[PDB]
């Protein structure tokens, strides 16, 4: 495992290192005509990077050049301004072309989505059908030992809680240990909010893009980060040093205080 670590000293920076990353990868396509896919973080890390795509690269994603999927999606309305959907859509997803990204059918959830313990079953509904939908949409590939195929994502876009989960790939969650499916679900742990189901784009998935790309900011994070970097395992340890095992290329995008003590 061999990560790039990159301490930006704000969030500026950080949006910039990220948005070169995506054009990179668009522009060493070989074959034009076949979009790079990319996996948009929510939260409100990344908005400023979906601004700034808006602002500056339009006319390449209205050229079909990326297919967009969310990553991980609360189970709220898309119109609900604390859904993925609606932060991507207000930044950028507003004018690219319907065509390219793939929308996540929240309606089997909504009813009980709230519901910490009853919420489990519309939760799948929606993993499930969200899944059906990346292995008929996205350019897939046979997982080794197995009758099941993954999504081959180019680009994976990830932020950090606090409590050390990726994606909504919580601690003590179904996703947490789910190697099975290709969308797993989850309620966010204790210290983590909206308080709502998650449906969530799986380890494997993950641990099968071509590009992996966190941005962390805070000094909340800084345990996070070393607890992933670590050569050998160290407590507290977070759910996402799954990272270590990427296929992929992996980045650390990373402010001061979530970075601190890596760099030397």
């Amino acid at each position: 495992f061999a990560p790039t670590v990159k301490i930006c000293e704000n969030l500026s920076q950080m949006s910039f290192a990220a948005r070169e990353v995506i054009l990179a990868a668009i522009d060493a396509r070989v074959d034009k005509s076949v979009p790079v896919v990319l996996a948009l973080s929510g939260g409100s890390t990344p908005k400023r990077l979906y601004e700034e795509l808006h602002e500056k690269d339009l006319a390449l994603l209205q050229q079909h050049a990326v297919q967009f999927i969310l990553g991980d999606e609360r189970l709220l309305s898309e119109d609900d301004e604390q859904s993925n959907f609606s932060m991507a859509t207000k930044a950028l997803l507003r004018d690219v072309p319907s065509s390219d990204v793939i929308s996540i059918d929240r309606r089997a959830a909504l009813a009980t989505s709230k519901d910490e313990k009853g919420g489990l079953d519309g939760a799948w509904a929606v993993a499930q059908d969200y899944e059906v939908k990346l292995l008929n949409c996205l350019p897939c590939k046979q997982i080794n030992g197995t009758a099941k195929s993954v999504p081959v994502v180019d680009i994976v876009l990830l932020g950090f809680g606090s409590d050390g989960h990726t994606a909504s790939i919580f601690p003590d969650s179904v996703a947490a240990t789910d190697e099975e499916h290709v969308v797993s679900v989850s309620f966010p742990s204790p210290t983590m909010s909206p308080k709502v189901w998650r449906v969530t784009l799986s380890k494997t998935v993950i641990q099968y893009a071509k590009h992996v790309v966190v941005l962390a900011a805070g000094k909340d994070k800084n345990w996070v980060v070393r607890g992933v970097l670590s050569e050998s395992p160290t407590d507290p340890l977070p759910v996402s040093r799954f990272l270590r095992d990427c296929r992929g290329s992996v980045t650390l995008l990373l402010d001061p205080g979530a970075g601190e003590g890596v760099c030397a």
